[PDB]
């Protein structure tokens, strides 16, 4: 408990639990004021027959800041969370919405904690300008592989992906999977500093067969809120627990039934160690 | 616990608690699926030197909801929320939207229940088209006084007021308030058909002094929460009492912070009697 404000920046469905749905009730259930910018408003996820819905533009996006820049929001906020934003000019536009935060936010010695989840054209260009100013990225195997260069097929290559990251100003890095095989492994490598020892975590969640929507969203939701009074390992470990019992939960691609298991989100009772390397 | 799905249509701010934002958080809490429609996506509410963003055009109302239509999602709405909308075509638009889920419920023997909040042009004609279809309305007295023709000072002119939306169609009507001087009293009146007689309720609640925003939106929220496993009556003296425990709680135009008290929203402990007439 401190100050609990996030701008979240990510798609809307109707339909569905993904994007800024998917994340605002988590972090909303852990007390947190969130203010959200919905970068699309769709009918649903992918899956389904039909998607239909609206897609903000530049000009909308810039339209809508002018608001919160005048009203003087940007300084309010401890928190910045992007998810899927799929658009080369707002995703470049993210850049400045961070950078203005940042400076006014120093300016009265209130810190910023930047949460990129790198949800993933020349889209890769712009992300690889935006990663650079996170705290913390949250990349699937996937993303780190397309981002570093680097394919993220095991711990030894995830660690070489995570350097990247590092090394383009990353202070923590989590590649939440990679697949001996009824087992996903994840990897947490921190380094607090060009100038500062890299050191890394592993540990492992049990693999349940089928797809499931919106899990990367709710752990990066997750992530955010357990982050804010616990040590990132700790918090890495309760979020990966929350999406497993979910998981679990909702085996009695289809929807994670959060809503239906807020003590989960609140209070996962499963414990993943996640053990330093 | 049983269905709880809602479709709620309203606004949408990043910043405060208003509309959908408002409303999506407390059904949340209660266990409820919120499919939302922003029929505004703005900076923030009335207020501030500075609102902008985007309004949702007829054709971008349309378009969302052929995806909607197209995916089966009507079907499995058991309650549909209305709010702030101000616009003639889309509220109009909503008679039809309304039309299509009542249909697909009935003919698969499945309930619906139409909450409609008449949030006050042309506007006005519009509202006056649709509240017929309402199982229940939640208007102040000055969108009482608007649609019924008759300036709701007091409790008798609310009586008359509740006729009128009972004469259209309307089976349960709550008129939140009107101002010996330091309460404010509210009216719930039912009437369960043509010919059915009408039973009224009256009771009051501790008037506080200043302006809260979001109060109306996040009372809709808690009546439709509320009136799922009790009776509406019960229903609406638990709804007064979580608004009236909000409203001293941010004393400590101003938000109200539900986020900060989720327990007040789940299990409200001031009473508030409903007492027949
Ligand atoms: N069967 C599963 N599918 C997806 N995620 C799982 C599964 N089982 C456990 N998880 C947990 O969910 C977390 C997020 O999964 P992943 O790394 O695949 O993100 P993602 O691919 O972005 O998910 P999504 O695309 O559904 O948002 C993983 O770290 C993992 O611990
Ligand atoms: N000072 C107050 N201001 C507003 N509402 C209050 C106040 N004190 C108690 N309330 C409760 O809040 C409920 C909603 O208020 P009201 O009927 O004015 O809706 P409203 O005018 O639509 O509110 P808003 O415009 O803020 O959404 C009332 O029924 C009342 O019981």
């Amino acid at each position: 408990m401190s100050e609990k404000t996030v701008l979240s920046i990510q798609s809307f469905v109707t339909h569905g639990y993904v994007g800024n749905k998917a994340a605002t009730f988590p972090l909303q259930l852990h007390g947190f004021d969130v203010d959200g910018i919905n970068t699309v408003c769709l009918s649903n996820h992918s899956g389904y027959p039909v998607i239909r819905g609206h897609r903000m533009s530049l000009q909308e996006y810039d339209e809508l800041m002018e608001g919160v820049r005048a009203n003087n929001f940007l300084s309010n906020y401890r928190y910045i969370l992007t998810g899927y934003i799929n658009n080369v000019d707002i995703i470049g536009r993210i850049r400045d919405t961070l950078k203005e935060v940042r400076e006014l936010r120093e300016k009265e010695d209130k810190k910023l904690t930047f949460i990129c989840d790198p949800v993933m054209k020349e889209v890769l260009d712009a992300y690889r300008e935006l990663v650079p100013l996170a705290d913390i990225v949250t990349p699937n195997y996937f993303e780190a592989s397309l981002l570093s260069g680097v394919t993220v097929n095991d711990l030894s290559s995830a660690i070489l992906a995570a350097d990247w990251f590092h090394n383009c100003g990353v202070a923590h890095v989590i590649i939440k999977s990679f697949r001996n095989p009824t087992h996903l492994r994840f990897l947490y490598s921190v380094k607090e500093g060009s100038e500062a020892a890299v050191r890394r975590f592993s540990g492992v969640v049990p693999y349940h067969e089928g797809r499931y929507t919106g899990t990367g969203d709710v752990f990066a939701a997750c992530l955010l809120a357990f982050s804010h009074s616990h040590p990132m390992d700790v918090a890495i470990g309760k979020s990966m627990a929350v999406l497993q019992e979910l998981i679990i939960a909702t085996r009695k691609s289809r929807e994670l039934r959060v809503v239906a298991s807020p003590q989960v989100v609140l209070q996962p009772s499963t414990v993943v160690d996640v053990k330093p390397i």
